[PDB]
RNA sequence: AAGUGUAGUAUCUGUUCUUUUCAGUGUAACAACUGAAAUGACCUAGGCUCAUACACAUUUUUUGGCAGGACGGGAAGAGGAGACGUCGCGACCCUCGCAGAGUCGUUCUUGACUUGGUCGCUUGAUGUUUCUUCUUCCCGUUC
């Protein structure tokens, strides 16, 4: 559960960690710093993390920074779709255009009951900090996402590209998010999600 | 090759949380627990704040009460006018000035005590009360 990572102990004065906050003291036990809460085991730590106490903690401490100046029924049959990749450019930079496309009503025959059927496919960057195995990271993914198909990713080792500003007139429907809304369509009659 | 029970401890995480008071328990004080419930008005957190039988028998109300056409002025020409009062336009007149008025006790403002008139109208306005309209011109409303 530790994925390999070293803890170096509390007194051994500080190879950069990937928390600076859990340590282990003079004796074996596992603390955090800021919450000042011993933990008996590395699960018992990551329920720490995880848990809303070391959060506010956190928020806490980066205020003092400043001062010191449906999930269940999900269909998966996890068939990895056709993406199609290509350098855009227009202005005044450069953006990244994605054209996904999915079945030609080959299995989509058999579900048709209103169930999100009218939900089109989602976006998300996600972090790579956190992956199923948990070796190495660094780097953005475009995560896109639909019911049935298998979730797709995108590396993004750019900072920022096509990050724009208020592209359109400040309309609020928010859909998902900013993001989503922004800068992706879909059509839904030929079954083809465009992304840029 | 793996493995039990008695007592007890520590540490995560999840979860809970005030509408306001009052009084009691409780507490080192808290905390916590136990009971009830203000509603209304006002002023710039606050309040010696406030509140929850008869009216019909003499002075009055059950009683002496009842009986081009029309209009409206103003003027002229022909066949409304007397009293008796009561309030006004002018003036040759009268009259000539700061105070309801006049005095005092006590205090920066109150308590007591006493007591337009005249003439015209040169066609001013009005209620008793007796008697006996037409035509023309002008200015307003209506159709
Ligand atoms: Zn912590």
């Amino acid at each position: 559960l530790s994925k390999g990572e070293n803890v170096p102990y509390t007194f051994q004065d500080e190879q950069v960690r990937s928390n600076p906050y859990i340590y282990k003291n003079h004796s074996g036990k596992l603390v955090c710093k800021l919450c000042n809460t011993m933990h008996m085991s590395w699960s018992s730590v990551e329920r720490h993390l995880g848990g809303k106490k070391h959060g506010l903690n956190v928020l806490r401490r980066g205020i003092s920074i400043e001062k010191s100046s449906x999930x269940x029924x999900x269909x998966x049959x996890x068939x990895x779709x056709x993406x199609x990749x290509x350098x855009x450019x227009x202005x005044g930079s450069v953006g990244l255009a994605i054209q996904v496309n999915y079945s030609s009503e080959v299995k989509e025959n058999s579900v048709d009951s209103d169930d999100k059927a009218k939900v089109p496919p989602l976006i998300r960057i996600v972090s790579g900090l956190e992956l199923s195995d948990t070796k190495q990271k660094g780097k953005k993914f475009l995560v896109i996402a639909y019911e049935p198909f298998e979730n797709i990713a995108i590396e993004l080792p750019p900072n920022e590209i096509l990050f724009s500003e208020n592209n359109d007139m400040d309309n609020n429907n928010d859909g998902v998010d900013e993001l989503n809304k922004k800068c992706t369509f879909w059509d839904a009659i030929s079954k083809l999600y465009y992304v840029q």
